[PDB]
DNA sequence: TACGCAAACGTTTGCGT
DNA sequence: TACGCAAACGTTTGCGT
């Protein structure tokens, strides 16, 4: 029941009790014992409300995510699910699916619960947002997905999605082609328009010309994928090669193609970004680029452990980096031979 | 800051601040307002950790779901989270991944957070584990994945894993097929050994007989798919037609006949189980029994909920059922016409 | 040597007048 | 009428002797 019941038992004082149940002190072993004993058969166990109230933190982190379903998502979270467990941290999960509302709800019933940290992963980022998370300057936090250092007041982690698109239209370049698409995520986030913008530069470096029939955005999701491959053959003249703004949609992609009886790659060819875990068996084993999601993880717990236990101030940023990964999506353009 | 804090800049007591606050109690406008004035320059934020410290509740649940990356889990776990968010809760993450020690680990770093209700989907539950349980039957919860009431101590839905098993070797059967192999997910779980043996008294009700090489244990797992789909199909007489313990190892199993250049459905049958969002784009669109995951998501939380505001004392089960959904994986088998 | 007193952390709420 | 006193919830920890 509660401490009192404890040291009553054990005919000790609770400071006793918390004592040898912290061992902040030296307890007699006799003394130990007995309080142990006593604990259980009381099946006593010690309440962090009680504790936290009076040590001033909560051994718990907030992560204020976007949706959690998605692959992608998905993946990172249990990553940082795995770091705030061998750490002692207690992870509550929230997803505001973009919802300013459902953001400053969460936001707030956060702060209440006193999180010792928060974990930012919103994908889109607008002034109303970016505000009210400066609100809470006061929390220790990190953005996990921005593209630059959106702010002064936090940590981020940053992926190189310019990188990322560049290697993905170089690849492609490389293989042979010269007529090639892009179904890109919202402009409205990094890994989208990061993204995108990375993959435009290497072919304004070939002299490519991307025409806008050409191009269609995506929301990151199967369907989006589907219907923008779909858009893109079903008209006359059509590129010899796509690239793909994430995995679940090019997997979009890779269904509407069969469909339409397409042959990938022998018809057309498919590059995706994110390297889900599920990716190499797409069917055909899905070409793409790989974001580190685990040390994304990583990294942002570790930012923050660090301002949340080193009591730092300055904000602070670290890169991360994708890499090609070479599958059976994709094959040679009618160019290769010719470079 | 405090309370107290606001209460000065307000010239009232903290009772009144309270008061206000939480709309205990009538208070004066002029009154009200004030300190909501002093709230707001002040910036403040109430406690909850004092608060449940006062109160006896702390507005949050805890989920020991076994993994959260995994398509199924993954979106339950988004379900839960809606719930909890709707009806003011706050969720806890964590995934125990089948180890005990894990699991004696979340389930007492839960307790001491002293979270209202306890949301539960082990997948295996050897006898340790429900041992551990119990010893929290003080706390109210419900496991979300059996397929019958394990104990007494708890509330429970159940999916009816059979019934779903039975209709897909149903469809099997009405389709033709007579020559069918099984890759069931690990024995030791319900979605394993029940749509199993939900598959299997079909088959005796067809007098069909399923030889072994013709039966290959996965993980849930996409790579485990691969390799039993490859295992089955490495062989001199192969079934006509598969079905498969989960969507995800099933693509398992599609990957790897394209990689034989086995033609789905044309060369070989294939049926799923769960419908995971993404199944329909599955390349073919993949035939799956669908798991209602949304209201196992809903009907768990509300279990919880009513015996926790509720107080209810005995525990309950809730059944859940599966349905057939037809895509494209399945094609006409040797048997049809004859029927 | 080994342990206890009592004050505090930030709230909520029964009784008041 | 409208508001305040003070005790409590379950711990931790500075000073003790
Ligand atoms: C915002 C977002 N959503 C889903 N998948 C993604 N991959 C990269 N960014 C993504
Ligand atoms: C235990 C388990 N893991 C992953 N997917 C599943 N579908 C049904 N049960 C599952």
């Amino acid at each position: 029941a509660t401490i009192k019941d404890v040291a009553k038992r054990a005919n000790v004082s609770t400071t006793t009790v918390s004592h040898v149940i912290n061992k902040t002190r030296f307890v007699a072993e006799e003394t130990r014992n007995a309080v142990w004993a006593a604990i259980k058969e009381l099946h006593y166990s010690p309440s962090a409300v009680a504790r936290s109230l009076k040590v001033n933190h909560t051994k718990s982190i907030g992560l204020l995510a976007t949706s959690s379903e998605a692959a992608y998502f998905a993946e990172i979270i249990e990553a940082v699910e795995k770091n705030c467990f061998q750490k002692g941290y207690t992870l509550i999960l929230g997803n505001a699916w973009n919802n300013l509302e459902k953001q400053r709800a969460y936001l707030s019933m956060m702060a209440q619960k006193r999180v010792d940290g928060l974990l930012v992963m919103c994908s889109e980022y607008p002034e109303p947002l970016l505000a009210m998370l400066e609100e809470y300057r006061h929390i220790p936090m990190v953005v996990m997905d921005w593209g630059e250092a959106k702010a002064d007041f936090t940590d981020a982690v940053i992926d190189n999605a310019f990188e990322g698109g560049y290697m993905a239209g170089r690849y492609l370049i490389e293989r042979g082609h010269r007529e090639i698409g892009v179904i890109p995520g919202p402009l409205e986030a990094n890994t989208g328009a990061g993204r995108l913008a990375g993959f435009m530069k290497a072919m304004e470096e070939a002299m490519i010309k991307v025409p806008e029939s050409w191009i269609v955005q995506g929301d990151f999701e199967p369907e989006s994928g589907y219907r923008a491959m779909q858009q893109i053959l079903s008209q006359p003249h059509r590129p010899t090669a796509v690239f793909c703004g994430g995995d679940i949609m090019a997997m979009g992609a890779l269904c509407a193609a069969d469909e339409m009886g397409l042959r990938v790659p022998q018809d057309v060819s498919l590059i995706g970004y994110d390297n889900v875990r599920n990716a190499r068996y797409f069917t055909p084993a899905l070409t793409t680029i790989h974001q580190p999601k685990d040390s994304l993880g990583e990294t942002a717990f570790n930012m923050l452990l660090d301002r949340i236990v080193n009591k730092r101030e300055e904000p602070q940023s670290i890169e991360v980096h994708p890499r090609l990964i070479e599958r059976r999506s994709v094959a040679d353009g009618p160019f290769r031979d010719y470079r």
